[PDB]
């Protein structure tokens, strides 16, 4: 179990103005995995109303328990986690609706705080005191939006480690199920993520932000174009056939459907040739690595917690380790292992 410690600095606040938090579950035999909840988001004044009636959770630490029990990845038991499992564990719940991107408080002109840049930084703050200031490696990992929410923030936990003086932590970051396409649709993301940054007052990663210019921060928010942006190392788990991508692609067989989902899957290989480290089988679902089944599902014969130990291997190729792992066939669930 992971306790839940809320920010000793009120005034990092969930969408509420609630103080936010992080559950921890220290390993003093061990020198650190932060991870990033996931969630949707909201962006404007109705839509944040409407998921402040039936998620609050998701806009407000009122409500959370004082513990939460630490599953896949976050797991402490090595049957369940062959990854790690002997490390200091931090859950960090999502509160601010933001994609992890927010840096705005609530005031007279601000109905909801969006401040999850922010929280992502205090939280590494408070553990520095708690025993972070001794770590070797630094894991920032996260799924859905808190993948993405990675891509946004981990070369900044960077820098921040840097300019308070913790130059020998090795900053990384793993992006589950946060890699989508601005495509096509069968019958949109990109305009709610512009809305969404301008209510937020959101903020993207510095050379992302200068390659795209005001007003185009959009584009930082799509993991094919923010990545080769990022000095930190990444590792990119994205199934090919992702539930919500098709879910915003309108998708719910004939010619004109096949065609286009197998083009989706085509479309998304592509963009992960020059990711060196990645694991990306042909299946439709949604997440991964927070379920407590996630060691069954193999690319080529290889599991995620295999490539992930292999991927920590090559940071210290290998002769039967590897690191990019992308299926090639062109249907959902050609892959036998995919999660029933
Ligand atoms: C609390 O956090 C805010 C937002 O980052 C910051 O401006 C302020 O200095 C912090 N207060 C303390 C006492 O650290
Ligand atoms: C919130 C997760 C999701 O389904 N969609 C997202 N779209 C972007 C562009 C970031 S997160
Ligand atoms: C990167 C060189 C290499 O093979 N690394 C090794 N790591 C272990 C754990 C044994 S050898």
């Amino acid at each position: 179990d992971l306790r839940l410690h809320l920010l000793l600095n009120t005034s990092v606040t969930c969408n509420d103005g609630s103080p936010a938090g992080y559950y921890l579950k220290e390993s003093r035999g061990s020198r650190w995995l932060l991870f990033l909840e996931g969630g949707w988001y909201c962006f404007n004044r109705e839509n944040c109303d409407s998921r402040y009636d039936t998620m609050r959770r998701l806009m407000s630490s009122r409500d959370w328990p004082r513990t939460r029990t630490g599953t896949g990845i976050l797991s402490s038991q090595p049957e369940e986690n062959p990854y790690w499992w002997n490390a200091n564990m931090v859950f960090i719940p999502y509160c601010s609706s933001d994609v992890w991107s927010g840096a705005s408080s609530k005031s007279e002109k601000n109905e909801y705080a969006f401040m999850g840049a922010l929280i992502i930084q205090e939280v590494v703050r408070e553990l520095l005191g708690r025993g972070l200031s001794g770590a070797k490696v630094l894991l920032l990992a996260g799924s859905s939006a808190g993948g993405t929410g990675v891509l946004l923030n981990v070369d900044r936990v960077a820098e921040q480690l840097e300019k308070l003086g913790y130059p020998a932590i090795q900053v990384r970051g793993l992006a589950d199920s946060g890699w989508f396409l601005d495509n096509k649709q069968y019958r949109a993301p990109t305009e709610a993520i512009r809305r969404g940054i301008r209510y937020w007052n959101g903020v993207v990663p510095e050379r992302c932000r200068r390659q795209f210019q005001e007003g185009e921060e959009w584009n930082c928010f799509f993991g094919y174009k923010v990545y080769p942006t990022l000095r930190s190392p990444v590792f990119v788990v994205q199934w090919l056939f992702d539930e919500a991508q098709l879910t915003v692609d309108n998708v719910h067989v004939q010619e004109g459907l096949r065609l286009y989902i197998q083009n989706l899957g085509r479309e998304l290989r592509h963009t992960l040739k020059d990711v060196p480290a990645s694991f990306a089988p042909a299946c439709l679902s949604h997440e991964i690595i927070i379920r407590s089944h996630w060691t069954d599902v193999q690319v080529k014969g290889t599991s995620l917690p295999r490539a992930l130990h292999c991927w920590d291997r090559s940071l210290h190729p290998l002769k039967g380790c590897p690191v990019h792992l992308v299926d090639s066939c062109p249907w959902p669930h050609c892959n036998p292992s995919c999660p029933t």
